[PDB]
This record gives structure tokens, C-alpha cells and sequence, in this order.
């Protein structure tokens, strides 16, 4: 075929009932992540080619940066909960890879109040139960697929990207075959 099982996906042996549409798995701590975030913009590129109806999940990861880790996937929790993804997104990566300022829980904090996210507002979202929720629903999803790295995508619980198994020569040619492949996974 032009798609065959190893070569541009796998296939979960164990499939993830209920599971999101598209399902994105990344640490801010991934150096890979940082390129797909602000070399490839994967994320984007796979929405537009998407079907009508289909959503976009995003989650974070525990497993890189310990204790930081952590907090990063909290904070990603406020930014889901109060919907500032794209505000944060840029300036967490560079802070974390680039320019390496961020090193505790109140660094990050900043980078939300740099962004215009108030104070009061971030810490009560910071501790807010809705943000547990989040923080137990971002872990339970790379649990049920039993996560090892990052960046990962699942779609509809059965099958995983495999960016390996394309080519990189051109960056461009890289990100549409990955976001059509996400659209064939998708039709499947």
C-alpha cells in the first residue's frame, strides 16, 4: 500500500477506548517538541487538513525535567483552563530551551504574567480543582497508551504517528506528509 502499518504509523495492540480525535502528547523540556511547535507548526498544519468535526487535544508530560516537568504540566492545565495556549506555548519552549531562565514554579508564573494573564487569576486557577482535573486527565491519557517519549500522536486510540518513517530532507515535505497521514489515520 502507500500507507502501511510500520512504516508512517503502528498500531496500539491495546486500544484506548473513548480517546480523543487527535491525540498530541509534548514536554516543554522536548527538543524535538520545540521544533514541532516553532519549525513546523505540526499542530497547525494538521488541523487544516483535518475533516469538519474533528477536534485537537494537546497534553503535556511528567516524564522530562522532574520536578519542573511537573509543574509544566500544571501550568499547561491553567493554560487550558483559562484558554491562553497560544500565549504561553512560544514563550514557555524559549524559556525552558532557549534562553534557560526558566527554573522554578514561580518562572513559569511569569512567563503567564509577562502575558498578560493577571496574578490573582493565575494563582487561582494554579489551585483551582478544575486545573487537578485537568492535571489527572493529561496523565491519564499518556497512561493509557503506555507514553515513553514525546512529541507522540495517537488518533482515535488505535494508531500512533511515526515521524521516523518519513522523509526529512525538506522540512515542508516532512509536515504535509505527517499531516496527511494524520488525515488518512483519521478517514480510517
Amino acid at each position: 500500500a502507500q500507507y502501511e502499518d510500520g512504516k508512517q504509523y503502528t498500531t496500539l495492540e491495546k486500544p484506548v477506548a473513548g480517546a480523543p480525535q487527535v491525540l498530541e502528547f509534548f514536554s516543554f523540556f522536548c527538543p524535538h517538541c520545540y521544533q514541532f511547535e516553532e519549525v513546523l507548526h505540526i499542530s497547525d498544519n494538521v488541523k487544516k487538513k483535518l475533516p469538519e468535526g474533528v477536534k485537537m487535544t494537546k497534553y503535556h508530560v511528567n516524564f522530562m525535567g522532574g520536578d519542573l516537568g511537573k509543574d509544566l504540566t500544571q501550568a499547561w492545565a491553567v493554560a487550558m483552563a483559562l484558554g491562553v495556549e497560544d500565549k504561553v506555548t512560544v514563550p514557555l519552549f524559549e524559556g525552558v530551551q532557549k534562553t534557560q531562565t526558566i527554573r522554578s514554579a514561580s518562572d513559569i508564573r511569569d512567563v503567564f504574567i509577562n502575558a498578560g494573564i493577571k496574578g490573582e487569576e493565575y494563582d487561582a486557577a494554579w489551585n483551582s480543582f478544575v486545573v487537578k482535573s485537568l492535571v489527572a486527565q493529561q496523565e491519564k491519557a499518556a497512561a493509557d497508551v503506555q507514553l515513553r517519549g514525546v512529541p507522540a500522536m495517537f488518533v482515535n486510540g488505535k494508531y500512533q504517528l511515526n515521524p521516523q518513517g518519513m522523509d526529512t530532507s525538506n522540512m515542508d515535505v516532512f509536515v504535509q506528509q505527517y499531516a496527511d497521514t494524520v488525515k488518512y489515520l483519521s478517514e480510517k
